[PDB]
C-alpha cells in the first residue's frame, strides 16, 4: 500500500532518532545534524473509526519495524515491534499498530487506537526516549511533520 515518508520534530523542535536497537529518543539537532533522524512511513489502516482523525500505522523507512502499543507492567507502552517483512504493511493492521492522526494547527498528535487518550509523547529533557504518555506536564504530544521522500 502507499507509504508516505515523513520526519517528526516535537513542538520544542527536537528531532527523533533511533538509539537502543528498539528505542527512539528525542533531542536537539541543528541543520547540520538533521539527517541522522528517523524517517517514518505512514500508511492508512482500513480498521477505522474515522471520527475526525485518520487511523495510520507508523513504521520506520526501509525497516520491518513498527510502533505498537501494549499493556506492559501495568502501563500502556510504546514499543518498536518487528514484523514479517512479507506480510507488512497490511491494509488492516492489528489494532495495536494503529494511531489516530489528529490535526490541531500545523501540529499533529498521534493517539493510540488501542489505548484512547494515550499519545506518542516526548519529555522536556533531551535524550529521553519517546513514549506513550497521557498528556501531563513535562509531556509534549504535539509534533510537526516534515515530508521526506
Amino acid at each position: 500500500i502507499r507509504q508516505l515518508h515523513y520526519r517528526l520534530r516535537d513542538e520544542q523542535q527536537k528531532s527523533l532518532v533511533l538509539s537502543d536497537p528498539y528505542e527512539l529518543k528525542a533531542l536537539h539537532l541543528n541543520g547540520q545534524n538533521i539527517n541522522q533522524q528517523v524517517i517514518f512511513s505512514m500508511s492508512f489502516v482500513q480498521g477505522e473509526p474515522s471520527n475526525d482523525k485518520i487511523p495510520v500505522a507508523l513504521g520506520l523507512k526501509g525497516k520491518n519495524l513498527y510502533l505498537s502499543c501494549v499493556m506492559k507492567d501495568g502501563t500502556p507502552t510504546l514499543q518498536l515491534e518487528s514484523v514479517d517483512p512479507k506480510q507488512y504493511p497490511k491494509k488492516k493492521m492489528e489494532k495495536r499498530f494503529v494511531f489516530n492522526k489528529i490535526e490541531v494547527k500545523s501540529k499533529v498528535e498521534f493517539e493510540s487506537a488501542e489505548f484512547p487518550n494515550w499519545y506518542i509523547s516526548t519529555s522536556q529533557a533531551e535524550h529521553k526516549p519517546v513514549f506513550l504518555g497521557n498528556n501531563s506536564g513535562q509531556d509534549i504530544i504535539d509534533f510537526t511533520m516534515e515530508s521526506v521522500s
